[PDB]
């Protein structure tokens, strides 16, 4: 094998590879960064749920102590009390109690949670293909020993 | 010394050989990647919806029962403590009726869609090759 | 000019493929570590999503709990037109997404069980960072 020849396929070769170890390094941190949003994105609609769930159980609570104060209804009778122990039960697991039993709010997903939730968008990279690396040849030479033909 | 050309021209095919294997199975990865990606992505998006074609209907049936109730004089929804309930639904939102995000096909695929998951297939390690000389 | 030398080239072959199977080795096994994570995200979407549907059902519930209190308490009349249409509001999703017990009786039943609901609030997930292959140095055979 001639030498000039040899190390050209060599070096060919080489330069194949090292395009595909860079493009892969890059792209796996593009596919890394493309799960933390996802991941962010799903933290984020969690987060929306349980705000939205907690307010609509807040939202209870009040409407049964606003036909209370107008004496519509009245919460010690027992079908009222087991609707109203319904509402402190879900609030319970998240507010407070700050004694007086009045329940105070909390949101966990804020005004930039809500918008990604609305608005975000995704960074989705597209891998631009490697072309093959073509066949070589590799250019022979003679051992000076043994007949050479004319 | 002297490689001889063959043999030198069979591990440079070896190593080609492989190489190419590589660069067209992570070519056609990343696309299965980028693929799954995307269906992700839509599974959100169209459970984002869901979720606010749920939290939109509670709501709505909230200001329907209020004005229910107004309507046959058991509460007066600009009385203070009752317009405090009333805005709280004005605020979150047919009548009482909210056309929705998230269609049938959102639906029936956030609850029972799949994936085009793939399971890469590994390339096994090159040998060595013996170069005669 | 000249010939290649045997042991510089079986130098410059072994050493391509040893960058070559490190190559291998790494994708192969990041790729596992990306199905894997694709596997986590795809089942978190899952769980939130029937947590969404029980918390729909206990509100619907308690919707349809509260018109039969007030029924009962005879601050309503279910057979107007308008206190009709709530009721049925409420029936409706008792129907769809709860077992009827007879006789309007209803028995909800969850799909996100206990750590489904963890997993929720949880969160974490196998985040693989991948460690970055060092470019291969040209290898001159000897010669040149």
């Amino acid at each position: 094998a001639d030498l000039k020849s040899t190390q050209a396929a060599i070096d060919q070769i080489n330069g194949k590879l090292n395009r595909v170890i860079e493009k892969t390094n890059e792209k796996f941190h593009q596919i890394e960064k493309e799960f933390s949003e996802v991941e962010g994105r799903i933290q984020d609609l969690e987060k929306y749920v349980e705000d939205t769930k907690i307010d609509l159980w807040s939202y209870n609570a009040e409407l049964l102590v606003a036909l209370e104060n107008q004496h519509t209804i009245d919460l010690t009778d027992s079908e009222m009390n087991k609707l109203f122990e319904k509402t402190r039960r879900q609030l319970r697991e998240n507010a407070e109690e700050m004694g007086n039993g009045s329940f105070k709010i909390y949101h966990k997903c804020d005004n930039a949670c809500i918008e990604s939730i609305r608005n975000g968008t995704y960074d989705h990279d597209v891998y631009r293909d490697e072309a093959l690396n073509n066949r070589f040849q590799i250019k022979g030479v003679e051992l000076k020993s043994g007949y050479k033909d004319w």
